[PDB]
């Protein structure tokens, strides 16, 4: 059963792809991000600030008002973006304070409202990266920003996190997505290997109506070759 | 060989352990932290702020001040602390803060003034938890920043991230220290589990000094039972 998704990133390539299919299935849904989603049931527009806590509490106090005693079915934090380097680079500071608000503060502030606003029985997904299982020499800040939600998934799914009974909390790893931007960025990839939007959008659609839903605190890999996508368990 | 030892934590109290002890055997030794170690060689104050890339660059350019082209033998990051907390305690945005400026930022500025002023061959010791390989439910901003410093850790160990030639990135993984606040916090808890200061001291002299060096991209893990501690590589 699904009617509420809450999608923390609404205003990305694959958030916006989100809220316009499941308000298609006329199901509620609310957008979080740093511009409206004119499109969604409900914006929430996240603060732009360095203080996290400011940030944080900003987004639960705006998402407790709008919700009040109702529960949703899902959250999807589909949060984030991309950035390189390694170590000895000059914009690693920059990069790094990028990745970490991007996916450390978003999947966090995620994790949080799912305790309070999760139906149980609900789903709680977060956006991992495959390349991260390994380490990233030159992509230390992506590296270790999405790290730590694949081990945020495995406290989630620990007993007594926070998490309602039967709610799930699975990680999705990609390698990389089909996105405008990304073809007019490596015009020369292959994009046989990029993941649709749209595959992954069925694949929210159906975990949340009951249908194939892995484990919590699964890690999933999505990896697409020659325009075919599967889907691999990984261990944390 | 050894004579330059940078300790990033130099005011906590493993860190003043470790400038005290190299200070004993007339090593130079700088202390990095948000407070003067009188003890040091050179202390650098680390500055307060919500920004990352404010502190960042400050330490970055207080550094490269105090060395110039002056390779150091080691970088030994033990800034940390603790703080505990499920999803769903309003303590939460609060503690994950702290666990993040204390062991991802740290971590990270580390690691950049290494691939700049360690020496070839030279040691950089990360600080990451046992408890973090696997899910921390009532531990989320704990466990989070732990595991980001494990997957830098090898994303270190990874070729061309920064790291000079023979250079080794380690993370020691403690479960706990014997510290008098740890002894008046944990009043009936078995001290005799608790790691020793001074053993770990002794450790990161042996490694600085050529003796039994771990591989790069290394997980130790540090266990003390009955008093006698031993060291247990991990994977991740
Ligand atoms: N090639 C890839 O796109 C690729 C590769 C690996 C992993 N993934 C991961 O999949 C996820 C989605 O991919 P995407 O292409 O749609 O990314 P995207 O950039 O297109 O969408 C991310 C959206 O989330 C928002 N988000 C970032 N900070 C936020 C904040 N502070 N508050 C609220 N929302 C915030 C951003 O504003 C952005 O609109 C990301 O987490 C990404 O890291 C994607
Ligand atoms: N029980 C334990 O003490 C325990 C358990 C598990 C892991 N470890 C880890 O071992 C390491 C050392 O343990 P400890 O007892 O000496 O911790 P500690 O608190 O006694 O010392 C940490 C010091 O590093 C500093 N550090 C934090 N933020 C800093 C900053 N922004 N700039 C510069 N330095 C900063 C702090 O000010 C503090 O003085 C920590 O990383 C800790 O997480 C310890």
């Amino acid at each position: 059963e699904a009617r509420r998704v809450l999608v923390y990133g609404g205003r990305g390539a694959l958030g916006s792809r989100c809220v316009q299919a499941f308000r298609a299935r006329n199901w509620w849904v609310a957008s979080v991000d740093v511009v409206e989603n004119e499109e969604a049931s409900a914006s929430i527009i996240v603060k732009m600030t360095d203080s996290f806590t400011e940030q944080a509490d900003q987004v639960t106090a705006e998402v407790g008002k709008l919700l009040g005693e109702e529960k949703v079915d899902a959250i999807l934090c589909v949060a984030g973006g991309w950035a390189g380097g390694n170590a000895k680079s000059k914009s690693l500071f920059k990069n790094c304070d990028l990745m970490w608000k991007q996916s450390i503060w978003t999947s966090t502030i995620s994790s949080h409202l799912a305790t309070k606003h999760l139906k149980e029985g609900g789903l709680l997904t977060l956006a991992g990266a495959k390349a991260a299982l390994d380490g990233t020499p030159g992509m230390i800040g992506y590296g270790m920003a999405k790290g730590a939600v694949h081990q945020l998934c495995q406290s989630l799914a620990g007993k007594n996190s926070g998490m309602p009974p039967g709610a799930a909390a699975i990680a999705v790893l990609p390698v990389t997505l089909d996105t405008p931007m990304n073809r007019k960025s490596m015009p020369e990839a292959d994009f046989s290997s990029w993941t649709p939007l749209e595959f992954l959008v069925e694949t929210f659609h159906d975990w949340i109506t009951g249908k194939n839903r892995p484990s919590s605190g699964s890690l999933i890999q999505v990896v697409t070759t020659e325009g075919r996508t599967e889907l691999t368990p990984a261990y944390f």
